[PDB]
């Protein structure tokens, strides 16, 4: 199970500075020794490079677009069969009620615990009906991550009016909870494991320079 | 010349997770999307990775120990001549009063007037009075980079008392001012900026994943 504490996304999409798996695993390595309890990693051969370098706790992802679908985080078995190759010890998955190309969510979920019945499943969500969806479906962690990221919820963050998003999440739901998505310096991360998340995912404001270089920079543009 | 605003160093040292030339020349080139105006980097091998990347003027050193002398930034001609093939816009050094392994700093600055007169030099210094001697020497740049971080200066921290340091070094010369070492936050950022440094290296809170991890879990053990 992952414990409390900080997980470090370590991703790079095609075209980003860092997108390479050799560099993920070294961003994750310098994450293990900063005192991170886990790592998020995106694509079967991110993960298996992650898994070289450290023995941390891996939340896996596959991000990949599907025609005539907005759903792009393991959308379907597909995605699912990668990971579970990956062995990743928590397959996550965008845990919406938008349209998916293959599987729906429930089937998908059916699906994995089936196939990997020792792999956690953790639910990428952006409301809270989402939310109560993956309490009911058995999930072992509903994540905050797509909240700001969908068409429904365009302009939401998730530090907005005092986190009031992750307090309806936390109230709504009495699965595991993970703060994720635009947690961007310690202050937040101090907030949200103060309102009682199981852990909170950090990406950006450790792994992405360019993103940390933009905050410094727009300082002197406001 | 160097412009007015952000210079992200690009270092990793050989215990670091990300040493590699290749990798520091992709943070060189995420700091160079986000808006940097130029690079510090380590090293022949990183600055010349670095410079067929982005175009951005690069701040050499190099960092290598010498027994018998606590001088470690571009130590000797050695370090110097290595610096002159990379082809930096700017070469940098320990300007301290302290005994260097070979030549003296001003045998140094000497030595780079004249086997490299087109590349501009900093001063790497800890106190006001170090600053005053790189101005006699005729750097055209004066860092506040070994500021708490010689024998000398134990304790001392560029944020302390409102930037109290930097308002010295600001007073005490009239060539351009980098405020460097421990800038750790856009806030530090925007200070330093607004007392009237010239421009200003952030490094660690950008390109080591390993001491921004640090950082957010230290919020957790206060
Ligand atoms: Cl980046
Ligand atoms: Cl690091």
């Amino acid at each position: 199970m992952l414990p409390h504490g900080l997980i470090v996304s370590c991703q790079a999409l095609p075209d980003e500075p860092l997108h390479s798996s050799f560099i993920m695993s070294k961003m994750a390595l310098a994450a293990y020794e900063g005192g991170a309890v886990g790592i998020r990693a995106n694509t079967k051969e991110d993960i298996l490079a992650i898994k070289e370098t450290v023995d941390l706790p891996v939340i896996g992802i596959v991000k990949r677009d599907y025609d005539h679908s907005d759903v792009f985080i393991t959308a379907t078995s597909k995605e699912v069969d990668e990971l579970i190759e990956s062995q990743c010890e928590v397959i996550a998955l965008d845990a919406t009620l938008q349209q998916r190309p293959k599987e729906t969510l429930d089937e998908l979920v059916s699906y994995i615990r089936t196939h990997a019945p020792n792999v956690e499943i953790m639910a990428d969500i952006a409301t809270v009906e989402e939310a109560k969806n993956a309490a009911r479906l058995g999930f072992d962690y509903i994540g905050t991550t797509l909240h700001g990221y969908t068409s429904y919820t365009q302009g939401q963050l998730l530090y907005q009016n005092d986190f009031q998003f992750l307090k309806d999440v936390l109230q709504s739901v009495d699965a595991k909870v993970i703060a994720a998505g635009n947690v961007i310096t310690p202050d937040m991360y101090k907030r949200v494991m103060d309102l009682g998340v199981h852990c909170s995912v950090v990406g950006g404001a450790i792994t992405r320079p360019k993103e940390i270089t933009k905050r410094f920079v727009q300082i002197m543009e406001d």
